[PDB]
């Protein structure tokens, strides 16, 4: 289970429909996809050393998103989905792109950092809202089976991944703006000295700082919460959730800055 709040029992069964898929790509941060801009700091046609919290080169990626129509497997929130955070996490997340009518909708799966998950902790949760990547660090009451929809195409479930009648305690809650056409967005989050980080793109680059936490705890596990259609599978329209993860170490990495202040490059 995430949480310890009972929310449904609606279709829940144990059946073991798949494990994590490992990625035939692999990381490849030669062109500074993988790295992330420091902070607010601009760096001009140079190169330096900066020791970061980064993937190793070559390095495989775990599929962990999970794709839903009624039913939910327990087994879904266990070993090997839910998943120890160590130092953080570098994702490349499949943006899938669903039609309406003609219309573009963009749908991937929520992610999920804390610990206990349980409403005397906070749990950091992004989610998408077609373009609007949400982000929250509050004291959820989550659910044992959290999961999302689809807003685009129907669901057969409601979205449920935590119960708060009344708003919990936030310590960070912020909207940023994604590009709806983009085939992938990558994540970089990150704890260091009791404090979190987040750094994200819309394209196949270098990730820019989303936000800084303080927590003083350790986030000591993430969980990719399953999305629930009645599209994005083989007999309906062959479209597909992926959420490749790689975990991130403390990491001395070269990287090259050009007059505008892009990253070229990087070296492991
Ligand atoms: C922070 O997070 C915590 C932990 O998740 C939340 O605490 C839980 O809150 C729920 C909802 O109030 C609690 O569930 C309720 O427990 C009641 C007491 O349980 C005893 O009595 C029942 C018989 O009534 C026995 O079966 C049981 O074994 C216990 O002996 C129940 O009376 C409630 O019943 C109602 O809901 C159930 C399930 O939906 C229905 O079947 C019933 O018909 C009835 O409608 C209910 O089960 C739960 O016990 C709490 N857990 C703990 C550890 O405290 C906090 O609410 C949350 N805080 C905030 C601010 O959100
Ligand atoms: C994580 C995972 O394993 N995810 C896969 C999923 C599950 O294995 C399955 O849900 C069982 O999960 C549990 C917990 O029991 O199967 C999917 O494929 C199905 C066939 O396997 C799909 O064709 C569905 O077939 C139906 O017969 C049915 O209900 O399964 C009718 C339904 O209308 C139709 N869904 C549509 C149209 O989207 C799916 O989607 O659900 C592809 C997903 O990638
Ligand atoms: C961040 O984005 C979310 C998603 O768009 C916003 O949530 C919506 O808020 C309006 C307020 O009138 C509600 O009517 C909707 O029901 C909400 N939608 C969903 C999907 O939850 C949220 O308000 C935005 N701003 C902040 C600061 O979180
Ligand atoms: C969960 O809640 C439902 C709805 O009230 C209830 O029927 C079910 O027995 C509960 N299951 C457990 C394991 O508590
Ligand atoms: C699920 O199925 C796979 C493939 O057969 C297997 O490796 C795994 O041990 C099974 N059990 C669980 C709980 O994942
Ligand atoms: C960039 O650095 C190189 C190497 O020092 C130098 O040749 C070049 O003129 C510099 N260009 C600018 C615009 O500073
Ligand atoms: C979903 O929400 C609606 C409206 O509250 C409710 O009627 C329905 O029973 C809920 N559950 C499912 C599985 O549709
Ligand atoms: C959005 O993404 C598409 C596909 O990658 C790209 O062609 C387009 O130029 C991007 N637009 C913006 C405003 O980023
Ligand atoms: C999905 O792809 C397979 C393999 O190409 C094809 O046989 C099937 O007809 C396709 N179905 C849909 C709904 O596109």
């Amino acid at each position: 289970v995430i949480g310890d709040f009972n929310c449904t029992n609606f279709a829940i069964n144990d059946l073991n429909t798949t494990v994590p898929r490992i990625s035939e790509y692999v990381v490849d941060v030669s062109y500074g996809l993988g790295t992330y801009y420091i902070l607010d700091r601009v760096y001009l046609n140079t190169t330096i050393l900066f020791t970061g919290y980064f993937p190793k080169s070559g390095a495989n990626f775990r599929d962990l998103s999970l794709k839903g129509t009624t039913y939910l497997s327990t087994l879904w929130y266990q070993k090997p989905f839910l998943s120890d955070f160590n130092n953080g996490i570098f994702s490349r997340v499949k943006n899938t792109k669903l039609y309406v009518n003609k219309t573009l909708y963009s749908e991937f799966s929520t992610i999920v950092i804390g610990s206990v998950f349980i409403n005397n902790s906070y749990t950091i949760v992004v989610q998408p809202h077609n373009g609007v990547l949400e982000i929250t660090a509050c004291q959820y009451t989550m659910c044992e089976y959290p999961h999302t929809i689809c807003k685009s195409k129907g669901s057969s479930r409601n979205e449920s991944w935590h119960f708060d009648k009344s708003e919990p305690l936030c310590l960070f809650k912020k909207n940023f703006t994604y590009n709806v056409s983009t085939d992938w967005l990558y994540f970089h989050f990150y704890q260091e000295r009791g404090t979190f980080y987040a750094y994200y793109a819309d394209s196949g680059m270098p990730t820019t700082f989303l936000f800084s936490l303080y927590l003083g705890t350790l986030l000591s596990h993430y969980y990719v919460l399953p999305l629930t259609c009645n599209a994005i599978s083989s007999n309906t329209d062959n479209e597909t959730l992926q959420y490749w993860v790689t975990p991130l170490s403390k990491r001395q990495y070269l990287l090259k800055f050009d007059n505008r202040g892009v990253i070229t490059n990087a070296v492991d």
